[PDB]
């Protein structure tokens, strides 16, 4: 039953150097020989522009189709991508790489860079900060195969060991006299424990990570919509009469007086029993076949959503003290919905909300209410997905870009079940 390797390894080199470096040569040199010419240009092209075509890759998705096409630097992700998606592992990986605690929204300092200890405070403060929280990973990036030792470059105090599993683009490359590993990463970490280590009288807090598999279509509708199909396209027929008629109304602007009741707290204030079917009804049609697979969708969303306005100072995130009081306000905070919200599986900027600023990437956990109501012909919603009213969300890291001259964030969250 087992694939054979073509140059064998364990899932884990441990501290065993020579061996991981001696394997990442040979099987550079293997998987050279698959590589297309433009695919070596582009890695070429990489050790000479690694931080910005890194830096790209992590927010390609989020622009406009056209966008993507015209962009100067989309020939060379394409081409990057395809080289990495060249060599998927044939059993997983064990990968070692330095992180900031940052990355796990973590401000208060595991330990200064010049600093030895590690705090019983600081460690137990880092374990609660990422406990039971999946985080978005994204974007190329250079790993280790082999744990860190005194002779090793130690950037940070938070060492990731990280389980690659099967499948998984690896791309080992020469890089003048030195080898490297490149994956693109996308996908969801958990960080299952975390323990404190000594290396050379410093210490690191070892984090032991993996990866919870995941749909995330980001800029590919074309993928995610043909998914979308196979799972709702008899999701219509599931429904009793008065259900779909209620989806239906819904999806063809329904939406406004049913969303601005559940805004308004009108099921306390002056309960609409027409209303309160409608309600009612869609959200037993959410229920009806819950969403199949741990699931990424995307919103752009109003400063309403997050107690701005259009008008607000604090809404203008080209000023960093404004990202860093909204991050203060909602990195690790709960966000509940009153209104039924409409997302997208694509990443892609739409026409109708070109200047909404803030991007809401949720993953949905298997079994969770929803619905792709696009699998319904003749509807305005793009790639759509709905999830239920009265959803909650934990926000677990935020993070920004540039879109032209405007900083837009990206808030990375999880439906909460
Ligand atoms: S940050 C780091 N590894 C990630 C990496 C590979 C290339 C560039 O950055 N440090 C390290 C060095 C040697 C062995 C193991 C580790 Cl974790
Ligand atoms: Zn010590
Ligand atoms: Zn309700």
């Amino acid at each position: 039953t087992t694939y054979k390797a073509p140059i064998e390894r364990p899932e884990d080199f441990l501290k065993d150097k020579e061996k991981a470096k001696e394997w990442e040569r040979k099987e550079a040199e293997r998987i050279e020989q698959k590589l297309e010419r433009s695919e070596k240009e582009a890695l070429e092209s990489y050790k000479k522009d690694s931080v910005e075509i890194s830096k790209y890759s992590q927010t390609r998705n989020y622009f406009y189709d056209y966008q993507i096409e015209a962009n100067s630097r989309e020939k060379e992700y394409k081409e990057l991508r395809n080289a990495i998606s060249k060599n998927k592992i044939d059993k997983p990986m064990y990968v070692y790489y330095f992180e900031s605690p940052e990355k796990f929204a973590f401000n208060k300092v595991i330990r200064t860079e010049n600093q030895n200890e590690i705090s019983l405070e600081k460690f137990n403060e880092f374990k609660e900060t990422i406990q039971n929280k999946l985080f978005k990973q994204d974007g190329f990036k250079d790993i280790s195969l082999y744990e860190p030792g005194k002779g090793d470059e130690k950037p940070t105090p938070l060492l990731m060991h990280l389980k690659l599993p099967r499948n998984t683009g690896m791309l080992p490359y020469t890089n003048t006299n030195n080898v490297s590993t490149l994956i693109e990463q996308g996908y969801s970490i958990k960080i299952d424990k975390i323990v404190r280590i000594v290396i050379d009288g410093k210490h690191y807090i070892k984090a032991e990570a993996s990866v919870v598999s995941s749909l995330d279509f980001k800029d590919d509708v074309s993928k995610g919509d043909s998914w979308g199909k196979a799972n709702y396209n008899d999701w219509s027929n599931k429904l009793t009469p008065n259900e779909l008629a209620d989806v239906n109304d819904y999806m063809r602007g329904g939406y406004t007086a049913i969303n601005n009741y559940l805004i308004s707290n009108g099921p306390v204030n002056n309960p609409n029993p027409e209303l309160d079917s409608k309600i009612t009804n869609i959200e037993n049609a959410l229920k009806r076949e819950p969403i199949p697979t741990n699931l990424t969708v995307y919103r752009r969303s109003g400063p309403q959503e997050f107690g701005l306005t259009l008008t607000s100072p604090e809404y203008d995130f080209n000023k960093l003290e404004n990202i860093d009081a909204f991050k203060s306000k909602w990195e690790g905070q709960a966000l509940s919905y009153p209104n039924f919200i409409s997302t997208s599986i694509g990443s892609v900027n739409m026409s109708a909300f070109a200047k909404r600023k803030i991007v809401l990437r949720i993953t949905i956990p298997k079994g969770s209410p929803g619905a792709y109501l696009s699998a319904i012909p003749g509807y305005a919603g793009e790639y759509e997905v709905l999830l239920n009213h009265g959803s909650k969300f934990k926000i677990n890291k935020i993070d920004s870009y540039k879109d032209g001259t405007i900083t837009k964030l990206i808030v990375d969250a999880t439906l909460i079940p």
